[PDB]
């Protein structure tokens, strides 16, 4: 399974998968600087699933590592934001990130996979 295009549509699906998940609601936009006018005193680098899809699809991404990193932001900031481990939207960003994380790691083996192949004979 050697193609080393296939990570892009792969990314797609799943986050197709994510944006299905009641999980992913407070994760679909950009948070707003009105609700939270803190939010940028907590949080250096806002991200979420709407800003991955867009960067993907702009042709962005070189790699499915850069948009796991992304989306790895989006439950950092979460936990950064967090007043405890017992809210709401954080305890919904960990099981969003457990599905997350289950669904990636084929993608990525596949795509290193499919380097070191293209690698072999250099
Ligand atoms: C719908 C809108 C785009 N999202 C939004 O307003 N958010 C999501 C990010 N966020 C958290 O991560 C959080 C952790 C604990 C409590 O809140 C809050 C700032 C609320």
């Amino acid at each position: 399974s050697y193609d080393i295009q296939a990570w892009k549509k792969q990314c797609e699906e799943l986050l197709n998968l994510i944006f299905q998940c009641e999980d992913s609601e407070p994760f679909r936009q950009p948070v707003d600087l009105l609700e939270y006018p803190d939010y940028r005193d907590i949080i250096d680098t806002p991200m979420d699933f709407a800003t991955v899809r867009e960067t993907l699809e702009a042709g962005n991404y070189e790699s499915p590592m850069e948009l796991c990193k992304d989306v790895r932001l989006i439950f950092s900031n979460s936990k950064a934001y967090t007043p405890s481990k017992r809210s709401r939207i954080y305890s919904m960003s960990l099981r969003l990130s457990a599905f997350f994380e289950e669904h990636i790691s084929s993608v990525l083996s596949d795509y290193k996979s499919a380097l070191r192949f293209h690698k072999r004979n250099t």
